[PDB]
């Protein structure tokens, strides 16, 4: 993967603002900030990258910010941080990835509770919602996620 | 990360957030954007006077950035926008006026039916709540007010 990040950041204020802010939820997420952990995907790149991570994140995961960034999100699916597209989980509700997968290439809003690992291997559940974003084109660019241990 | 700031060095987004995400909303607001007519003013300054004014802000009440910034948003109680501090308005009840002032003095949010006019004159009821808002020091610095026709 060689994800290219957009230069002068992203307008994560913005995108919160316009989450809160959208006419039909289909799920209620109530408000948010850049306080819990979040992070944003480009839906335009390759393999849909993590192009911005909170602090709160890196945090909750251990990982860090150079350790996340221009990854799919889904190597937190293995407790070795080492996840083959398509391959079939050990650890992880196939039924479950389908789901995400199928929500985020249709741009509809989901929310699921799915098995991650922490840098150092602990496992937890992961309280999980992912919303499509529109930029300032006015379609859907971004995804952000919500992520919540328990 | 991209933190627009609004021509003062103002941080409206991150305000919106602030008030949206709240933990003891005396007044249900719902989600509110840039895209409404809203202020901001600045509490430690003499009179409260606007600092930020949104562009719907300006096209409801037909006057401009020049027009309004710095000045006391008392302005709009009457149809040619001279209102001293102080003074019986004569075109505005008196207990409501008196509402937004106790409440702004001890930082209590607020929500009234004002009756207010355009530059040009023409009246209208304006379905103001305000807000206070804490700056980066964790105190109560600003105020950020919402007006609806
Ligand atoms: C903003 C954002 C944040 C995210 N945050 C997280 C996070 O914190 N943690 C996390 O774990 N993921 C997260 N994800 C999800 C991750 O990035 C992937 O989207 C997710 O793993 C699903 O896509 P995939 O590419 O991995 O699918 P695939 O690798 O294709 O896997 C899908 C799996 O489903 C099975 N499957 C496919 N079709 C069917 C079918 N018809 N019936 C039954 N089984 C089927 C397959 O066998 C396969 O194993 C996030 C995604 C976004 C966009
Ligand atoms: C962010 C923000 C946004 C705002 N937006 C608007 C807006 O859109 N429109 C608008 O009209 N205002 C708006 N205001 C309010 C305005 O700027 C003043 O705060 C408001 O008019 C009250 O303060 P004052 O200084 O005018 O009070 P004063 O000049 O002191 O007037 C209060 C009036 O009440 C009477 N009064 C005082 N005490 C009593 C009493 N005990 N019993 C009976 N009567 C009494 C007085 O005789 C006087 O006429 C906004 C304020 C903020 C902070």
């Amino acid at each position: 993967m060689h994800t290219l990040y957009a230069p002068g950041g992203y307008d994560i204020m913005g995108y919160l603002i316009q989450i809160m802010n959208r006419p039909n939820p289909q799920v209620e997420l109530g408000p948010v900030d850049t306080s819990c952990a979040l992070i944003l995907c480009d839906l335009k790149q390759k393999d849909t990258p993590i192009v911005y991570a909170s602090e709160a994140f890196l945090y909750m995961t251990g990982y860090s910010n150079a350790e996340v960034l221009g990854r799919n999100c889904r190597f937190l699916q293995s407790p070795d941080g080492m996840v083959k597209p398509k391959s079939t989980r050990k650890y992880v509700d196939s039924n479950t990835i389908n789901t995400m997968r199928k929500a985020i290439d249709r741009n509809a809003e989901v929310q699921v509770e799915v098995v991650n690992f922490k840098k150092n291997g602990q496992r937890f559940v992961n309280f999980l919602t992912m919303i499509p974003v529109r930029d300032e084109t006015g379609e859907y660019r971004y995804s952000m996620g919500f992520q919540c241990e328990t």
